[PDB]
């Protein structure tokens, strides 16, 4: 039973109440931004069809008064930068999530979603004098653990190898409306509470990877 | 050439001319009731806009009389519920149709398009004295059925025995105009009808997908 | 460095300021369509608006002059038609692109995304005297050549084969706005640059079909 509540609420949040695109689609980020402002543009134009109807209803009622008297005288946001990886890529992807103001704090978020895998790792470099992995190691580490998975297909983990020698792509940006700390949380939530993650962590690949962003979103408030 | 024409009708209907999402997406089904709104939206607004420019009009004549004057003195539905297999999901799903109007009236409708197989069966209870599986058993027997085909891959064969006792994916309804036995008879046609099922279930899994519904809305018509 | 800027350009293309939608969907090519006519009609709408405004304090300032008045008295282009082959519809499919002026003016583009293998033949019928395979014969080949990469798995070889004697499935026509000599050194350019062709021919598979239509939009341009 408690899974049927679980699927609602998830379900309700990537429905309507959320403009969540697919992460690995830059078309469908433009159409959603496109409905948007079509749905802002919109609502502005029936407050000026209003406003002109006022005026209209206003000038009928002085036209009757200057009428009668003629007559009676008649007589910023932590950006999530979003790269695929360049083998498996639908499966295959990683967040680089950045705080709006510390140029040097930001965190990682791995997945692939063939063997259901997610990993987190701080980025962040904090000097101490009473008084810390790279971008590129982090993406290299992450292939070398999700290769690690015994449920890994042989040919899966030979493509998770060369990857982790390659470029990956670049799919642009994402920008909610959270804290750099709430957003962080959220992440490690992901990671580490299993039933949230084994509750995300499915379904058809465009629905997950929607899930994954309401997860970055909410957290566990995402099956609330 | 008949194959060209069927082509043609089948494609007129996912075009334009049916607003059908993908069964899969319910970020697609929120998109398509978007844009649905905005459309109902905006020939609403026209409307006013007409009769803002008509009342306009007419009072510009009555102004002008106005002037003259002083001048002279001057001297339900059935619900297709949508769920996703839990392993190979973007491939595996199953349909629970239910009758708006009868406590226990439904079908089930399982597909796997990674060998092409649709399977239906009525989920009805009637009771008979002159004066029926479950749908879990459904669901259960659809994965023994579709493990069964030799055109499964034994990789395939596996996952759909894990699927077999795992919870299924909610993804949510689809609500089209026609009636509980007319959706009941496409569905059975779609079963029945070797050609139709082999025009229905083929090309990108996205298409198909849609296509499916087009089947499910249209029977046989869905080339006519 | 270099890939950074042309990740940006790319990006840049099929982010905002080009509509193009995937081609291996009909029904994101029909709401891509809808938002565009949407866009239209309310450009046109907040046109109107203005003028209903203007009319209405054009009207105002007459009421004024009537009252004071009173007062005193008181005392063609080419045509992509796309096609997926039967088999691995979603990585397998074909483009032919017809001249909108010769009779016989056409060519064939066919891409394996699998092992990420783009094809290109003249279809063009010229006659000399001083004074050519068929679409289907182009369709059979391609099979052939992509069933010889090396790189191809032993099963994707089996599918191909299978596709060559089988009909492609029809998914439509798209039409931009360029010369047919242009868009066809594009098709050439795509196959011929090797550096241009490793930066389309990746990524999600949505993403990457839809980088196949810049490409062929702007050819070299789609990384300038």
């Amino acid at each position: 039973y408690g899974e049927s509540v679980k699927q609602a609420v998830i379900l309700n949040v990537v429905g309507g109440g959320d403009s969540i695109a697919d992460p690995l689609s830059p078309g469908e980020n433009d159409m959603v931004h496109r409905l948007k402002r079509l749905e802002d543009e919109q609502k502005g134009e029936i407050i000026r069809t209003k406003h002109n109807a006022q005026v209209i209803a206003k000038f009928g009622r002085d036209l009757e008064d200057v009428y009668k008297f003629a007559s009676r005288e008649h007589k910023q946001t932590p950006s999530i930068h979003i790269y695929a990886a360049p083998w498996d890529s639908d499966s295959v992807f990683i967040f680089h999530v950045i705080s709006p103001h510390h140029l040097n704090e930001s965190f990682f978020l791995g997945f692939d979603l063939e063997i259901e895998y997610v990993h987190y790792e701080d980025l962040a470099q904090h000097w101490h004098s009473l008084g810390g992995r790279t971008f590129r190691e982090a993406y290299r580490e992450f292939f070398n653990l999700a290769s690690r998975s015994t449920m890994a297909s042989d040919i899966h983990k030979k493509r998770l190898q060369r990857s982790r020698m390659s470029h990956p792509i670049y799919l642009g940006v994402h920008n909610y409306e959270l804290s750099y700390i709430a957003i962080k949380s959220n992440a490690m939530q992901l990671v580490t509470d299993e039933d949230l993650q084994k509750h995300v962590l499915r379904g058809p690949l465009h629905f997950q990877r929607r899930v994954i962003m309401a997860a970055l979103k909410y957290g566990v408030k995402v099956m609330s």
